[PDB]
């Protein structure tokens, strides 16, 4: 009941994320379509956390620059909550920031830039805008799913935040609906949920779900997407939508997202806390680059290997729904993969152990 929030660490401590490796040698991308970040907010951030700042630098895509609103409450805090997520659990990463128009076009050629970039070289991508799958002109999706596709096959991984809207993602069509990028198969689909946790061990984790009003996870069925091959055993379900249909389930993963039990950040100057599944794709594009540190070489695509990976490797989420139009509970968390969280929060020091040769 009592609104609580944590520092980036104390998240990455409950999920135990392994310790000694900060990301040295890797390059992370962020996508950002608005705003920007200033580095007096960053600075006081990072020095407040006992870490070293990692190098940040802003990338021009199609004359889009750093430009922050200086509103707290606008894009900015997207942008910077990126930033810091990242910045303070694998500071030893570079961070490259892709500013790109907020059309269709600007969208892909950031994500392209960043993926093919002989500069800055990133190896891991991180995005935290969408919208309904359904609501994309099919030639968007064909282009960007493909950009994903171009960056699992040069060794790339890419994350993206699954929605803030429940299973209905903001749209009132009387329909159930999925969020893209998320649902592209390429892409690891991030998650939320409502973590109650401490140094040592996790009290309880479950479906973020605060209403029409506090917003809650996106998750569900692809309408677009089939069910992938290494997702067949998963026991995804069949839509809730009339006709039902077998698709692409989301998320892939799940992790603390619930503003009510937020991240402490630092926006424009202020001091505050910020939530939804935004934060999730650079928390776990940090536990990433920490793992490709250690290994020596870029994990790139990673949800073939994850759903074949032994259920221990992740904290399974059980209870809670993610619908916030109806009284349906659709969809319902509960055991195995579920269309809220899909495989769970990961154990990061065991998902590195079972990812070495
Ligand atoms: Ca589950």
């Amino acid at each position: 009941a009592a609104p609580t929030a944590y520092t980036p660490l104390d998240v990455a401590q409950a999920y135990q994320f392994p310790e000694g490796l900060d990301g040295q040698g890797q390059c992370i991308a962020i996508i950002a379509l608005g705003g920007g970040y200033d580095e007096t907010s960053l600075a006081q951030y990072f020095a407040s956390l006992g870490v070293s700042a990692p190098q940040v630098v802003s990338v021009s895509v199609d004359g889009a620059t750093n430009q922050p609103t200086g509103d707290p409450n606008g894009p900015d805090g997207e942008v910077e909550l990126d930033i810091e997520v990242a910045g303070a659990l694998a500071p030893g990463a570079k961070i490259a920031v892709y500013f790109a128009p907020n059309t269709d076009a600007g969208f892909l050629n950031a994500i392209t830039t960043a993926v093919h970039d002989p500069t800055h070289k990133p190896s891991i991508v991180s995005i935290s805008w969408g919208g309904p799958e359904d609501s994309w002109a099919p030639a968007s999706i064909a282009a960007m799913n493909r950009a994903f596709l171009d960056a699992a096959a040069l060794g790339v991984t890419v994350l993206a935040a699954a929605g803030d809207s429940g299973s209905t993602d903001g749209e009132q069509d009387g329909l159930y609906h999925v969020d893209f990028p998320a649902a592209s198969p390429y892409v690891l689909a991030c998650g939320g949920t409502r973590l109650v946790a401490s140094a040592g061990r996790i009290e309880r984790e479950t479906v973020w779900n605060d209403g029409p009003d506090g917003g809650s996870t996106g998750g569900g069925v692809s309408r677009i997407f089939p069910l992938p091959s290494w997702q067949e055993r998963a026991n995804v379900p069949p839509s809730a939508n009339p006709g039902a249909g077998s698709g692409r389930g989301v998320p892939d993963v799940a992790g603390n997202a619930d503003p009510a039990t937020g991240y402490e950040v630092v926006i424009d100057g202020e001091t505050t806390v910020i939530g939804g599944t935004s934060a999730v794709a650079p928390l776990f594009a940090a536990l990433v680059a920490r793992i490709n540190q250690k290994l020596g070489k870029p994990v790139g695509y990673l949800n073939p290997t994850l759903y074949q990976l032994p259920p221990e490797v992740f904290h399974d989420i059980t209870e809670g729904n993610n619908d916030i139009a109806n009284r349906a509970r659709i969809y319902q968390a509960g055991p195995g993969w579920d269309p809220c969280t899909g495989l769970g929060s990961p154990i990061g020091i065991r998902l590195l152990q079972a990812l070495l040769p």
